[PDB]
């Protein structure tokens, strides 16, 4: 599925996500639009073999099990595959248990160098929340 940017926003505003572990709505918004453009079908394989999943490109190196990532973890204990349904329930459980972990947001690649430091409230502009 590809959301629309305010359809995104709606869905993970009612998942929690607003202010969750104090990154307002619009981070999370222009993260997903950076890293997946909004699809939830959204794979990329990295260098090291890992490969990114779902709407939040969320890792296999550390935190989903794929089979094919020889000696990672599965930190949010679900298939990959499940990451990258039209439901975004799981992508969201699984991100929140990343943005309590240590460097939070700054675990998004596409947050750190695209939406940290930078006016996100724009991703949210007009939207129904
Ligand atoms: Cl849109």
């Amino acid at each position: 599925k590809v959301f629309g940017r305010c359809e995104l926003a709606a869905a993970m505003k009612r998942h929690g996500l607003d202010n969750y572990r104090g990154y307002s709505l619009g981070n999370w918004v222009c993260a997903a639009k950076f890293e997946s453009n909004f699809n939830t079908q959204a794979t990329n394989r990295n260098t090291d073999g890992s490969t990114d999943y779902g709407i939040l490109q969320i890792n296999s190196r550390w935190w989903c099990n794929d089979g094919r990532t020889p000696g990672s973890r599965n930190l949010c204990n679900i298939p990959c595959s499940a990451l990258l349904s039209s439901d975004i329930t799981a992508s969201v459980n699984c991100a929140k248990k990343i943005v309590s972990d240590g460097n939070g947001m700054n675990a998004w690649v596409a947050w750190r160098n695209r939406c940290k430091g930078t006016d996100v409230q724009a991703w949210i502009r007009g939207c129904r929340l």
